[PDB]
């Protein structure tokens, strides 16, 4: 009765709900259920932004899984309002909505009081009521960064994604990704003891590199992937059959990857080699063949929540899981 | 060239305008400069809230000659919205203070910057770079100088000290209330340029705020009373007394046992030919006070208007016999 989820991005959130919506979880109720969902959550785009933690990943699932995002946009809080990020610009200096910032707001003050980030997300989630265990990654800091070339003086610079992705990305040189503090980082708690104990461990459809991805660097946390019991399914993001064939990743190109459900799946690669998978979902029509590893093609478009459903149970089916 | 004056409350702010359109500064600039204006701005309400620093005294002068501040209220921005204020009830926490999503902004950099150690003197000017209040609003001091109010809480009825915001804000002064203590003062310094300020000007002003907790204050900081007494420059005060029609500066002065009448605030303050601060005292036109050392005069003293407020101040200049 134990899922775990590895989440990043606005697709990690929708696949949850999907999880929540096969299981009658969260929003999903309709009499207290026989699971619980854990979701192990990027924290590589957290960051310090005008003197407020933003933790983008946990937000959005925080609010996707409570019902707080806005259904026309897709993003962000209903009857929002970016009055502060106008005052910010005047001054001189994500989209920092002025609901968003009461939760950097009360954010800041736990950390600043000594609670660590896992605390600081249950706390939150006592309003927001997911429906979901949120667990960081890590309680220390890790984020993400891209090496570029930058052009005031041709030096190797490391830049946080953030503003790597509105600012820089595909108008300079660039080079790698870094994972700045990956190193002194631990598993945050409940993670790793989260995989060990799951029935099993799904990887959502989001982007390898900088979703998933920066979730692995984190000590013990691909430790556990390798060991635990539980059966590991991850579920391609690459969705073939857009208008012009659609684009390549970008941040799958930095790494030199290509856009491929095979290359993705070789990325994380076999747990019967040295990678992390069982399973490999791919979109129907797809194709991966991958030494040692289960490639099933199903539907994989989170239209709603009742198709993320069926692409979990999917899922389930592959591992052998009830 | 060079007039200071010591400030806080709106009407600190009002009366700064005064002096603008007297010498054709900030907003009212016709042609080149040839006045510069410096304010000493209480920093005794500052509190940190939710995390972020509010120093309502500099941002009401700095919103208020910079033409961003709310005719309505008179403190806080034009056109404000409240929605992460509502988002912070929503989630369940102080909650008696507003904070504005525009004026929220200015509270996000003055933290990260006074985090980063920048001295808040610097903070503001980094912040009046946008705003062009056309005057130096210098902090009394880069220290910490907090003015507390001693009560008797009425949930339990035990003696507890609150922020002035909590006082003023959200009981209204309506508590019993036994004293004011400025904790911090003696350890705070002055805060840079303000001795040089009132050492060089040509005329010191004393704005018409509340005398207890907007002016007194920044004479607990003890180089700052100093330098009042040591400088060649006369000091003229305004009295926030209009007797007989109405603010709970009367409150305050209650709490310290001081009348809330024009000659008991110039006694209040004193002499600089006793042991005093003041030269020169004005008073609204109908009222009556005289203090040995101090020329009194009755003048109009109501800030109507911008235009209003220029006479005010030019009858102090006059009364000092300065031009
Ligand atoms: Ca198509
Ligand atoms: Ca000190
Ligand atoms: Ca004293």
């Amino acid at each position: 009765m134990k899922i775990t989820v590895l989440v990043g991005g606005v697709g990690g959130a929708r696949f949850l709900l999907g999880v929540q919506n096969l299981l009658g979880l969260g929003s999903f109720a309709d009499g207290p259920s026989k699971h619980e969902l854990t979701a192990v959550v990027n924290i590589g785009d957290d960051a310090w932004m005008h003197g407020v933690r933003i933790c983008p990943d946990l937000d959005t699932c925080m609010y996707t899984l409570g019902g707080g995002i806005d259904p026309d946009r897709g993003w962000g809080h209903r009857n929002e309002t970016w009055n502060a990020k106008e005052e910010l610009a005047a001054y001189g200096v994500f989209g920092l909505g002025d609901r968003d910032l009461a939760t950097h707001l009360v954010r800041s003050q736990m950390l600043r009081a000594g609670y660590p980030l896992s605390q600081v997300t249950e706390a939150l989630c006592k309003r927001w009521q997911p429906g979901a265990r949120l667990l960081p990654a890590s309680d220390e800091r890790s984020e993400t960064h891209v090496v570029i070339t930058d052009p005031t003086d041709g030096e190797r610079r490391a830049i946080h994604f953030q503003e790597w992705w509105v600012r820089y990305r595909a108008k300079v040189p660039t080079h790698s990704f870094a994972y700045v503090g990956a190193d002194q980082a631990t598993a945050g708690p409940g993670v790793v003891e989260a995989i060990g104990d799951a029935d099993i461990v799904l990887l959502a459809p989001s982007n390898p590199v900088v979703s998933i991805g920066p979730i692995l660097q984190i000590p013990g946390i691909r430790g556990a992937l390798r060991s635990t019991s539980a059966p590991v399914i991850g579920y391609s993001p690459i969705i073939a059959g857009k208008p012009l064939r659609g684009m390549a990743d970008e941040c799958l190109k930095v790494i030199g990857v290509e856009s491929t459900s095979q290359a993705v799946g070789e990325f994380f690669g076999a747990r019967a080699g040295t990678g992390l998978l069982d399973g490999w979902l791919v979109h129907e029509g797809d194709h991966a063949q991958i030494e040692g590893v289960k490639v099933k093609a199903v539907p994989l478009l989170m239209t709603d929540p009742e198709a993320t459903a069926a692409m979990v149970r999917a899922g389930l089916d592959l591992a052998g899981v009830s």
